């Protein structure tokens, strides 16, 4: 039921210097606009509705470690390690080593067809523990660009904001200067 | 052009015990609808048109004293002596004892007709100084009434409200404790 808006509506904001937050259900589409404006990869379609194309980046790959066996889903408690450090969804954290994140997905991205995701300015800011799975994605030069898997929107409580929603309003006029200009009138 | 409308809309404001202000060229109208409520004199009407009646109490009489000779105007600068002391403009100006008012007016009220003014509740509460024109007059019962001939509008000071708009709202709902809650937000 769409398929085919989802990928215009992406590769027009990037162009026009707009940044993006990381919404999850979006890893298929962010690898189609991405090898089609800065390459030429027309073959590499939507790959979770028909997969008879020959460049198909992502594809439905189960877990075949321990705990789920067979055809089950991509979730559960699993530790998710980081690989670099600067950057706008670590240092909200009080610069961490190994936090505890949530998934809700069934495809995986395949090792052998990132090879020409390492020859540009696509980096990964963010690994698993067999360094395999690439869950997080940053574009370089991109003023604020942010793309994972997980749910970061579920985990906003009141005493900790969100990662990246909150660092796009603060890194687009920087207004700090407005607590000093109140002082508790209801006092 | 304009003489029966502004004796119903005097007297309407009093029978509802609202409060009523101190203007001048009212003096005239304030005399009628006071002797047709409290006692029934209808033959008192309006003086300064058709100046035939026989209860005329409120006539034309010029100045006949020192300074202006002849049909003049009642105006200049005359000394206004108080008679009572407490009051609602009184104790606003400090407790005075004469204060300098100047008038806009040409019509006196006669000392021989006051004879119904004063066995009723209607006192005097600032006289001149000949004790016989009643320039300010006060009706007793209300709970806050003001009339006299001067113009205190045009004395309103920045620095010093007027006696009869600002003893209205002050007595009205009696809100004091408003400046001890904003204690200076901009500090």
């Amino acid at each position: 039921r769409g398929m085919e808006g989802k990928i215009r509506a992406c590769q027009w904001a990037r162009e026009n210097q707009k940044p993006l937050l990381g919404i999850c259900l979006g890893l298929q589409a962010a690898v189609i606009e991405f090898a089609r404006n800065k390459l030429g990869l027309k073959d590499a379609n939507t790959t979770e509705i028909d997969p008879n194309t020959a460049n198909a980046l992502v594809i439905d790959m189960p877990e075949h470690h321990t705990g789920q066996l067979g055809g089950t889903m991509r979730l559960g408690k699993r530790i998710t390690v980081f690989s670099d450090g600067p950057s706008v969804i670590r240092q909200l954290y009080g610069n961490p080593k190994s936090v505890q994140e949530r998934h809700r997905h069934r495809y995986e991205v395949n090792p052998k067809y990132v090879h020409l995701l390492e020859e540009q300015g696509m980096r990964f800011v963010g690994t698993d523990v067999d360094k395999t799975r690439m869950e997080i994605i940053e574009l370089s030069g991109h003023p604020y660009f942010v793309a994972t898997q997980y749910h970061p929107e579920y985990l906003s409580r009141p005493l900790k904001p969100s990662p990246p929603f909150l660092g796009l309003i603060l890194a687009s006029v920087d207004r700090l200067n407005q607590y000093i200009q109140r002082g508790c009138r209801l006092s």
